[PDB]
């Protein structure tokens, strides 16, 4: 490498860095992938039960029974393009900025870019689920689906609150009456000891492990997990905590507000799926959807390159019910 | 070298000359492309003279 | 919305820096007179060698 005018020097080497990109929800694999041919989807309900018989007098009148219930519903896809060109100027006469003396080839700024897309993409998808979650469609900038699914199947959110200053009372307490009983009460099949999970911002779930009470509870014989000597969940970046039959984890990402957690059951059918459909060419289209395209372009004519991408998919959240809005005060 | 993306730091050369048919068969192009600059290292060895008449 | 119009990607960024070095040198010599007439440290006899000085 070159020093000034009449000096030289010598190139060490290269340090690059980037912005980490969670996948905790991608590798809990909540979700079930649908393919698709068109923009549209159809879902269907069928709701029943029973009532009660009241006494009557013999050889009089009798009673009758009432009838079930239906509904149907429709949702829409949005589309989220991406593009990139390159021009002659970005590499006529800039050096690689990697070996000494190595001109700048096209091939890299386009690896650069693939890189950049993906990510991009990832990051998307990452958001879609954790917007999906929390009730609602992801699709900013775009009113045409906007669906809340809480409002569209008609439902209410539970809350589940949560006090942390009381040092005398369990907070596990609340979490159990409220959010397992609600769940239990909505199952709407004849199941049982459903699993129950929740994701806790870092705030939230620093301050639980805290609290007087579960310190208190492993402190005084070995038993397992040991908190106070080891990390919950070892050395990995997200902590695992599991107390009274309940899986806690932490979310590094950020998506959940500070202070907020939610609360849901695994294991019931169907509570979430995501679909994809074809995207704008005569290739794909009404043809079945795939998860990503990605395409590029060599100019003819030689002074022109360009990268072309794009996706097409909608995450659905099919029993509000059973989300609650963990919220904690300090 | 010439202004296009396949050579922008490659190589140079006397005299680019490129050929294009339109994929449409109904137009052809013709472009040619030089870039050099003549030097005259020794400028101090070289005499100016001028006359009356 | 789709068939309408789309969106582009961003930039990089680069940066170089530059650093000296710095030097540190030591040097020791040995004479004769340094063990012409003296006798190992903790032998009864052996008399003064020169590589037992240079080790």
């Amino acid at each position: 490498m070159q020093n000034g005018d009449f000096q030289i020097l010598d190139y060490t080497g290269l340090i690059s860095t980037m912005p980490r990109v969670d996948t905790l929800l991608q590798s809990m694999n909540l979700f079930t992938e649908h393919f698709g041919r068109t923009t549209v989807a159809r879902i269907e309900r069928l709701d029943d039960g029973a009532g009660d018989i009241k006494a009557v007098q013999r050889g009089g009148v009798r009673q009758h029974l009432a009838n079930d219930r239906k509904k149907i519903v429709n949702l829409n896809i949005p589309f989220f393009p991406l593009d990139r060109s390159i021009d002659r100027a970005d590499i006529q006469n800039f050096r690689e900025f990697g070996t000494e003396n190595a001109p700048a080839t096209v091939d890299a700024e386009v690896q650069r870019h693939m890189a950049r897309i993906r990510r991009s993409h990832a990051i998307l998808k990452s958001k879609a689920m954790y917007a999906a979650l929390k009730g609602t469609s992801w699709s900013p900038d775009d009113p045409v689906s906007d669906y809340n699914y809480y409002d569209v199947w008609g439902a209410t959110q539970t809350t589940a609150d949560v006090d942390f200053t009381k040092l005398g009372v369990d907070p596990i307490e609340v979490l159990e009456a409220e959010a397992r009983a609600h769940i239990i009460d909505w199952a709407g099949d004849n199941g049982d000891n459903y699993e129950i999970v929740v994701l806790a911002s870092r705030q939230w779930f620093s301050a639980l492990i805290a609290h007087p009470q579960v310190t208190g509870a492993y402190s005084q014989y070995p038993s397992t997990q040991e908190i106070l000597r080891r990390r919950l969940g070892g050395n990995a970046n997200n902590r695992i905590f599991e107390h009274k039959n309940i899986l806690f984890i932490e979310d590094i990402s950020g998506n959940i507000p500070a202070g907020e957690a939610y609360i849901f059951p695994r294991g019931i059918s169907r509570m979430f799926e995501i679909y994809y459909a074809p995207s704008d060419t005569l290739r794909d289209a009404n043809q079945a959807a795939q998860e990503l395209y990605v395409f590029f372009k060599e100019s003819n004519y030689l002074r022109e390159a360009k990268i072309e991408s794009e996706t097409s998919f909608l995450t659905v959240n099919n029993r509000p019910e059973l989300v609650v809005k963990s919220t904690g005060k300090f």
